[PDB]
């Protein structure tokens, strides 16, 4: 009900309760500049040494994609972020008409695992993706990465997934969602 | 749990966590006068001129029928609004022996999909029916119109159906319930 | 998920909003006096004209059953009980070793459905039984009745069975649960 | 949904109300020393007449084994309890890298069910394992023994186990969770 139990030989039978007290989540940033159509060219004219900086993962990697400025429309800044396979997924929410953000997810759940971003000769365009350690209409965190807190026979556990497998001997829990505050689900093996 | 994701080609693969906040309603309005037979004639007697006046929907419509003494009781009174299809529907509810109301319901959700009603030629009737902007046993609202407020990946979104497909690429969200005060439900494309 | 619904042709479809805030429950008389052996007989000894005299229902029904001595055994009593068809069902909860309780429940649900209970030549089994409008290890209320309050769109109705017929124009509610607070369930017809 | 209710012929049709109050669980002892390698040997060099006494169920039965030098680590301190058929079971639990503990729980539920563990002839491997009534790293109870406390129409209830088949003639209650706190299940047989 709130976690799956998949077990193997070496699961030990008998009497268990289980808490889950937090869910391991994925680094979220957005835009928060005004754009009222995703096909517009965010960019400034004509540069054509422009870059972004991708860091992200546990442990970090950094990647450097050029964009032209067709590249620059919240469409196509997806569409190249996406392609970077560079440890983020890229979308577009529509929040209404003529009102668009771009939402930059880390691909990985942690509390360890953070993103950064950096564009390089674009001040423009950097003044609504740059994001990094501190900030001032700019790139802002709308989901804060951390890791599945769950106590087993009442022993606190710290994974960066919701598939913990490197717990208990034998059982992988898949964790679904949290457990009731003074209730935790007991079960048998 | 508490809402379906059905999903399409553009569809971006990734970690989403989503907060039901609200959900769509439409408003309905009811009647407070004592009626004891719903098919007891509640309107004036020689009326020839009589009518009903509807204005429901985004962007309003008004619809005028006309109504004849025979159609002033309850039952014909819903059987009129109902043949009107004038954007709400009415229905009786039996709330004991010798005690009904009828209840007119928006047929579309939405904050802004607010009805009005109001009687020509039949001071009586009005008294029972009507209902505008200022207002004891007069026609009374029951259920408040209202947006659907969901948030996903932090980002709040306000819809007038329950239905959310022009919000996120190549997804629909159709919701069925809120989700818990401090619990956004965890998904994954 | 709090309550099922079933339709019929004269439903008129449309958005409802479904409060369920109590349930209809059976009124449950049980023992008090200490019995440690189920089979002991609990009356004194002799009485050719001992009887029990249960009120039961909505309207009431008052049945008079005669008692033999071999029947003042909690088991006996219990299948006296239920023999009589009189609107209450009887049976024994062990709460441990030596430590029985005879349980009474009305067969009705309502917050009018109350039961009453009185035995005529037998003082001793009085002391155990007899349940009526005041009391001083006497026979105890421990469910007390109520009727269903459910809203339908706004509307406040009452009844005295969960499986509610005779409110809205083609549908059965059947009640299975109360909806949370400050969260009506949201139905489409 | 808050418990599953088989039935016998000897049950009593009618209404029943349930409480689900507490579950029994099974007391667990967990090790509180840093051990970095499960295969690592925790205990004393050179000791031929060690042995570990564990007493467990109701009524208590005592279990002495012997431990060679070889089954002073974690790995094998679980295999031998195991293998003892002692009444409790023992599993460990990884909290992370180089971060292990030996967790021992009853095999059986119950407030009355509680776990004392003496080593004898190494007071090192004591240190980590010892447990009675007398108690900052030895071993510790992590989850606290308890019986199921249930309702049945207003009628309190408590066992041992989360099987209850000894209370209500004919029927079982095998309790899965608690029921919400102003809200016993209704149930009809
Ligand atoms: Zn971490
Ligand atoms: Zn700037
Ligand atoms: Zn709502
Ligand atoms: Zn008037
Ligand atoms: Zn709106
Ligand atoms: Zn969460
Ligand atoms: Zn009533
Ligand atoms: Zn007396
Ligand atoms: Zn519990
Ligand atoms: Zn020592
Ligand atoms: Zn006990
Ligand atoms: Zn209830």
């Amino acid at each position: 009900d709130a976690f799956k139990i998949t077990t193997n030989a070496k699961a030990v039978p008998g009497n268990y309760v289980v808490e889950v007290n937090k869910l391991a989540q994925a680094q979220t940033l957005t835009t928060q500049a005004k754009v009222s159509d995703q096909g517009a060219k965010l960019g400034a004219e004509g540069v054509t040494d422009r870059s972004l900086t991708i860091t992200a993962g546990n442990p970090p990697k950094e990647t450097k994609i050029p964009l032209s400025d067709d590249q620059t429309s919240l469409v196509e800044l997806r569409d190249a972020i996406n392609g970077a396979k560079a440890g983020v997924t890229a979308s577009i929410m529509r929040v209404g008409d003529n009102d668009y953000q771009l939402a930059v997810s880390s691909s990985t759940t942690g509390e360890n695992n953070k993103i950064s971003l950096q564009v390089d000769n674009d001040d423009q365009l950097g003044d609504i993706l740059n994001y990094n350690a501190t900030r001032g209409t700019a790139m802002k965190q709308t989901v804060a990465p951390q890791d599945a807190e769950l106590t087993v026979n009442g022993t606190a556990i710290k994974r960066s997934t919701n598939s913990i497998s490197d717990a208990l001997q034998g059982v992988t829990i898949d964790l679904k969602t949290k457990t009731k505050t003074d209730e935790p689900q007991h079960l048998v093996i």
